[PDB]
């Protein structure tokens, strides 16, 4: 029979374009392998999580129990992912996290069957704060949504930014997924920082970018790369000049990215973004696992071990996991110019996030 891959992703709401991009990355990878991973035909069972933490336990349980998923892949929203990972850890099902950066997933909640192909919130926030200090910035206002990802990315940023003698003047938070920003933009203007660090993504990011430009603040906008990835063409000139830090840049010239961009543009007529890459690499990681156990997904201990030691070429560069199952990869400084984020160079060389509390 087919190998059933349960996909828990947002197909509606503000993160719907992220779930679409991840799904596209996975399906394109499965197609590049002739519809099979390690000799098994793939069947995706797609469930919309609606980025809604109150539904996460029920929808995960259904995917594992009622639909009998052989593998679980998800999700985008860190609150949903934390609840999902709690159920997956206790079940033992091979689980791949293709976006959610919740720090706990590769720290205190680290597990033998739980892998991440994206990043950790805290680590990318620290890399962005470091880049802003190197750029001479000293007085920030942060703006994000009131949930674990905003908090952890703003916390990581504040750690590096204050360690660099900068001050964080205010942390503005908006309830998730609200996108009424006029009040935050009036407060930014009143506080006169020399920079703004924002975490938004999907619909929220695109609207924040247009609203932020329409305010004519004269203040540079920064953030983790999720603030611009995927929304460059739609943001138009309002995006110009935004500086971000991310573990992917569309112009990386390694052969795997050039072939991946080609396949993705030929199938979907738009460039891939970081979300598509993370999905493509979840496909590569599951392939490495199913190949090592000759299609026999029931050998979980051996499947997990192979995915932990997996080594392949990502569109990002060499893919490799730490002992706590998080990617070890470079972070680049970028600028949004003319509809794409361009590479301004290396921001942080590849190092393993510190796995505080990980029993592994």
């Amino acid at each position: 029979g087919a190998l059933k891959v349960g996909l828990l992703l947002p197909y509606s709401g503000t993160y719907a374009p992220l779930g679409e991009a991840i799904t596209r990355g996975l399906e394109l990878y499965v197609q590049s392998q002739g519809g099979k991973l390690g000799g098994r035909s793939i069947s995706f069972v797609k469930v919309d999580d609606e980025s809604a933490p109150p539904k996460a336990t029920e929808l995960t349980t259904k995917l594992i129990q009622s639909e009998k998923a052989d593998v679980l892949i998800g999700t985008v929203h860190s609150g949903v992912a934390m609840a999902m990972v709690k159920i997956a850890r206790e079940d033992g099902i091979p689980t791949i996290v293709p976006n959610a950066g919740a720090d706990i997933i590769t720290r205190a909640m680290c597990a033998p069957n739980v892998f991440r192909t994206s990043f950790a919130n805290g680590q990318i926030g620290r890399a962005t704060g470091d880049a802003m200090i190197k750029a001479g910035l000293k007085k920030a206002v942060t703006v994000t949504w009131k949930y674990a990802a905003g908090e952890e990315m703003v916390s990581g940023f504040k750690k590096s930014f204050t360690a660099g003698k900068g001050e964080v003047v205010k942390d503005i938070t908006i309830a998730f997924p609200d996108v009424e920003f006029q009040s935050a933009l009036a407060e930014i203007a009143s506080l006169k920082p020399d920079c703004v660090y924002a975490f938004f993504s999907g619909g929220g990011a695109l609207k924040f970018i247009k609203d932020y430009a329409a305010a004519n603040l004269g203040i540079p906008l920064w953030g983790p790369g999720f603030l611009t990835d995927g929304v460059e063409a739609a943001a138009g000139p309002a995006g110009d000049g935004i500086k971000t830090v991310l573990h992917y840049v569309s112009d990386l010239d390694n052969a795997e990215n050039q072939a991946f961009v080609k396949s993705f543009e030929a199938a979907y007529k738009i460039p891939p973004d970081v979300f598509a890459v993370q999905g493509w690499d979840a496909g590569q990681l599951l392939d490495a696992g199913v190949k090592a156990v000759g299609g026999d997904v029931a050998k979980r201990k051996e499947l997990n071990a192979a995915m932990a030691a997996a080594s392949f070429a990502s569109p990002r560069g060499p893919f490799k996991l730490s002992a706590a199952h998080n990617p070890v990869q470079n972070f680049y400084l970028r600028e949004l110019k003319g509809g794409k984020s361009v590479n301004l160079g290396l921001a942080a060389p590849a190092v393993a996030d510190e796995a505080i509390g990980c029993k592994l």
